[PDB]
């Protein structure tokens, strides 16, 4: 279901590329996607796919795309359309100025001085569901470690109960990598009957819990509205729930292939920050976009004003230009360049809190379980999407190798 070349769009710049079903898939989401960058495919590229939208296809032009907010507008940030157009979340709905005020507050929530804080507990949880892992000789990746470890933060840190997972995650999916089970507005329309009642709760009768600060933050030296609360916690809500979930999955997927990295980080620990950067680099893995607010012209191509553009932030680091043999996992590159986290006034507030989680499943996994492998006959899926993901990860392990802390 391609759309039919909208005037303007030169032919030859047509690459219909579908971010939600990508051709190579089989080969790895990040391989997927790479496809982008062949000598073959120009800079920027228009896909019939999805209702039309241009794709910057290197680190630079995303980078920039991501800088000129003036042009490239953060209101309609979600392809398809309908789903940029229902999307309303707080501050990555909102272009300087009014996202700055905003800001503040969610850093308030998620910045550096909470992971601080919650450091012990992250530790804690991480150690307990290795543990409890250990001797089994396997698991399921992706449903007993990577879900629960960053998602019980995420619950802790909010406030809501560990009952409400299956149902926040299931509405969280259907805004990322939807199923055609339910559309962009109606899963936001779910979400928000979730929190509406909470965050009146929270308003008259408040806690420590970031629901309760975000619900009586100031922002602009007048009280957030109930909607604007709504509005942010909603964000929050996605990217706790659906982020270093997927993240963990293709981290954890090389790991199990690749002995010789495992090893690496055992010897010589204090690159685990380098090897999380370098992780960050590969396994990186959102993609949304941009929305016209006029008629430009960039880099020679002709834009017209309401044209979506996706900018690939997962590209930027796979882009050759950017980083010599993109494909290889290197923990001593001397220049690991990347805009995972995103870049421009929206780089990602909660980075401190997702480093932190990363390394420390990497220290406590590899201290207990060394080695590991995936499971024979199993076949990883990924999926694409605004995140994308791994749908199992099966692992297995001799429990005689392993070590008890
Ligand atoms: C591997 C983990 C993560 C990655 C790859 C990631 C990626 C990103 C990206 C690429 C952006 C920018 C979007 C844009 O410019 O439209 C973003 C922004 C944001 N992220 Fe993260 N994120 C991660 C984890 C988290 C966590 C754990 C949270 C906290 C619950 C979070 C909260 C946010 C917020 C609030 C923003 C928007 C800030 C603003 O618009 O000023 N993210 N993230
Ligand atoms: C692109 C993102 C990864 C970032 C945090 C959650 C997410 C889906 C958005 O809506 C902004």
């Amino acid at each position: 279901n391609l759309a039919p070349l909208p005037p303007h769009v030169p032919e030859h710049l047509v690459f219909d590329f579908d971010m939600y079903n990508p051709s190579n898939l089989s080969a790895g989401v990040q391989e997927a996607w790479a496809v982008l960058q062949e000598s073959n495919v120009p800079d920027l590229v228009w896909t019939r796919c999805n209702g039309g939208h241009w794709i910057a296809t290197r680190g630079q032009l995303i980078r920039e795309a991501y800088e000129d907010y003036r042009h490239f507008s953060s209101e309609c940030p979600f392809i398809p359309r309908e789903a940029g157009e229902a999307y309303d979340f707080i501050p990555t709905s909102m272009d300087p100025p009014e996202q700055r005020q905003f800001r503040a507050l969610a850093n308030q929530v998620v910045g550096m001085p909470v992971v601080d804080k919650l450091e012990n507990r992250i530790q804690e949880l991480a150690c307990s569901l290795i543990e409890s892992l250990r001797p089994q000789g396997q698991c399921n990746f992706t449903e007993d470690y990577a879900e629960p470890f960053p998602i019980r933060i995420f619950m802790l840190l909010a406030g809501l109960p560990e009952e409400d997972i299956p149902h926040l995650k299931y509405l969280t999916d259907q805004m990322t990598r939807p199923d055609g089970s339910m559309t962009f507005a109606e899963a936001k329309e779910a979400l928000y009957d979730y929190l509406i009642p909470i965050i009146e709760q929270r308003r008259q009768k408040p806690g420590t819990d970031a629901i309760s600060i975000v619900a009586n933050g100031q922002v602009n030296g007048r009280p957030i509205t109930s909607d604007e609360a709504k509005r942010m916690c909603g964000l929050l809500l996605v990217g706790g729930l659906d982020t270093v979930v997927n993240f963990l999955s293709f981290s954890m997927e090389f790991l199990a292939k690749s002995p010789e990295h495992r090893q690496e980080l055992i010897e010589r620990p204090e690159r685990i920050p380098a090897a999380c950067e370098e992780l960050l680099r590969r396994f990186s893995l959102v993609a949304d976009g941009r929305i016209l607010t006029s008629d430009y012209e960039f880099h020679g191509v002709q834009l017209k004003k309401g044209d979506q553009i996706l900018l690939p932030q997962m590209l930027s680091g796979l882009d050759e230009r950017e980083n010599a043999c993109p494909m290889h996992v290197d923990f001593s590159r001397q220049k690991v360049s990347h805009t995972t986290f995103g870049h421009g006034s929206h780089l990602c507030l909660g980075q401190h809190l997702a480093r932190r989680e990363i390394i420390v499943t990497l220290k406590e996994w590899l201290t207990r379980i060394p080695d590991f492998s995936i499971a024979p006959g199993a076949q990883i899926q990924h999926k694409s999407g605004i995140v994308s993901g791994v749908q199992a990860l099966p692992l297995v392990w001799d429990p005689a190798t392993t070590k008890a802390v």
